[PDB]
RNA sequence: UACCUGGUUGAUCCUGCCAGUAGCAUAUGCUUGUCUCAAAGAUUAAGCCAUGCAUGUCUAAGUACGCACGGCCGGUACAGUGAAACUGCGAAUGGCUCAUUAAAUCAGUUAUGGUUCCUUUGGUCGCUCGUACUUGGAUAACUGUGGUAAUUCU
RNA sequence: ACGGGGAAUCAGGGUUCGAUUCCGGAGAGGGAGCCUGAGAAACGGCUACCACAUCCAAGGAAGGCAGCAGGCGCGCAAAUU
RNA sequence: CUUUAAAUCCUUUAACGAGGAUCCAUUGGAGGGCAAGUCUGGUGCCAGCAGCCGCGGUAAUUCCAGCUCCAAUAGCGUAUAUUAAAGUUGCUGCAGUUAAAAAGCUCGUAGUUGGAUCU
RNA sequence: GCGCAAGACGGACCAGAGCGAAAGCAUUUGCCAAGAAUGUUUUCAUUAAUCAAGAACGAAAGUCGGAGGUUCGAAGACGAU
RNA sequence: UCGCUACUACCGAUUGGAUGGUUUAGUGAGGCCCUCGGAUCGGCCCCGCCGGGCCUGGCGGAGCGCUGAGAAGACGGUCGAACUUGACUAUCUAGAGGAAGUAAAAGUCGUAACAAGGUUUCCGUAGGUGAACCUGCGGAAGGAUCAUUA
């Protein structure tokens, strides 16, 4: 279900990676963004877990989403997965 | 050696702890003339490991036609030391570690009349009524031809 | 947390420690399955699979120090190829 | 020389080898616990000591140093586990009116405990 | 002042007095079952003491249903300081 | 109670980042055993060709005749390593969102408590308030009365 689920996910999740409070371009954790479903005091109705994707890890999702000229990736020394979006 | 002192209050007697005190082991700092002993990669990682060594073995008495020696006397079947290879035996002990393991291991205690036992010791070993003055084939060391980059390969 | 014989401390009673030279048990990186033999479910024997890691002419081949030394790592913490 | 597989060390022995900073003893202390200074100079609630109580805000018996002396001594300080001290885990042996503490009250199975009496 | 009604509560007597396992328990009268102490030259003959598990009761407030609402009265509302 | 500087643990939407230990269905490397199985290697005769005194040495060919040995490979079972599959579960870790506690600082705001603490204090409940706290009902003295007259 990567078609459907990555379409919904990356649609509403990139749109929630681009404006504000959707964060524009900053290094930030993808988790915080996945649990960020709210825009303008309502949920996006988008609730999805990344477990619904073809990526059994977030590192692989960051392997694909970084390959698309959308995000750039780095790993913090604490071990979180930190992404710096391409402003497109 | 059957032991206690300081700390609550303006002062007192308490309950009561904190702190002091003496060992004991592991670490550690400073210091170190003599001599006897002596633990020592256990704690964390039963984590990982170059290099070298740690299990081989023949008497008189299982098999010698390697000249490898010498060796004497030379038709003596084999004189004698003897590497190797076949055979026999050992390599299950020793050494190291403490991960597992809670009536499991272990200790004391009993049992095998419910079983196995190389070896050592002593017994037994013409008790069977039916080519032998000696039997059969093969294989190793050895000789030689070889292969593979590479082995205690073949 | 391997168990004992024991060790330190002790009036009398106890507490705590026992990996460690003696006895017994267990295991040879993790599990499993065997040959050989009087005696192994052996590891300085074998067969795998996992995890490591060596050589390679890329076809294949060899691995097991919780044996003595010694090296890395870990660490407050431990000796001579 | 001896020792020993071969050496080492010890023992045994010739030769040299002891008068001042040498052939020199150091580690912590010196308010109270706790043994031993109302010393001398520097610091002035700073730097710092101090296990605990405490010391330090211009005469510091407690800091930094010099002098003195005191404890063990070829040894003595730290940190940590642990034993005694601890009659502060109490079987020997503690406690529970007010200090920490007796259940709101009674019934009740196990558990624990049980009167005399038989030469 | 006369009558009527409703719901509460039993003054004084009431005490360092009584009764109950403890909470607690005071108007009269009857009914119902208990109970201690006392008395006993009655009977059974150790049936007993204390109690984990487990059970019975448990002031006030509080909570659900019902009835009832006089007094007092948290909440609330004023008036003052 | 607040409000400033730090402190910790504490829960907590989640994904991470690590792992670790288990269990279902589907498989199953290898051994050991079971019936097979028989590449090829031996003897026995079947004969010839030769030699020695029926016996005996060769050689050659066959007769799938007989028999003995027997490698690879395969069926089945078994022991069972380790895989795929989902379902599980305990740690660390970061943890967005919070909590609360503490430790300070003469900032507030008060004055609850200790005297009869200025309205006795405290207990259990229940409601209410910026904050201590206040008020109902029932209790205690740890009360401010060991006592009050027929």
């Amino acid at each position: 279900l990567q078609e459907q689920m990555d379409e919904l996910l990356q649609q509403c999740f990139l749109h929630a990676l681009k404006c504000r409070v959707k964060k524009a371009d900053l290094p930030l954790l993808t988790s915080t963004f996945l649990g960020s479903h709210m825009f303008s005091c309502c949920p996006e109705g988008r609730q999805l877990d990344i477990k619904k994707s073809s990526y059994k890890k977030l590192s692989k999702f960051l392997q694909q989403m970084q390959q698309e000229q959308i995000i750039q990736v780095k790993e913090l020394s604490k071990g979180v997965e930190s992404i710096v979006a391409v402003d497109w």
